[PDB]
């Protein structure tokens, strides 16, 4: 896999933000990760409070395609996304403020390594393990 440049235009939620990406505006959905939704769920806010912060924060955001398929039927790329080389996907999960979603259509390059970080969360008890 290979990370692209891409500029933050704006955090929609814990699992989604609009990206600028090769010259247009994009909104793309955070692989592997299912986060509480605010559109209440309990630490939806906190979800995206941590992805808005962590994209407007950073000096570079990338974007990495899976090798599977790259949008859903909504019309979002899929994508791990990094701000300043810290994947937010990871982050995320880390932090207990999502849950490790289900492989979709074989997107599943970095899912070993999230599921070790949520796995690492839950034994901390932490907010969505709490």
């Amino acid at each position: 896999l290979h990370k692209e440049p891409a500029t933050l235009i704006k955090a929609i939620d814990g699992d989604t933000v609009k990206l600028m990406y090769k010259g247009q505006p994009m909104t793309f959905r955070l692989l592997l990760v299912d986060t509480p939704e605010t559109k209440v769920e309990k630490y939806g806010p906190e979800a995206s409070a941590f992805t808005k912060k962590m994209n407007e924060n950073a000096k570079k955001i990338e974007v990495e395609f899976d090798k599977g398929q790259r949008t859903d039927k909504y019309g979002r790329g899929l994508a791990y996304i990094y701000a300043d080389g810290k994947m937010v996907n990871e982050a995320l999960v880390r932090q207990g403020l999502a849950k490790v979603a289900y492989v979709y259509k074989g997107n599943n390059t970095h899912e070993q390594l999230l599921r070790k970080a949520e796995a690492q969360a839950k034994k901390e008890k932490l907010n969505i393990w709490s």
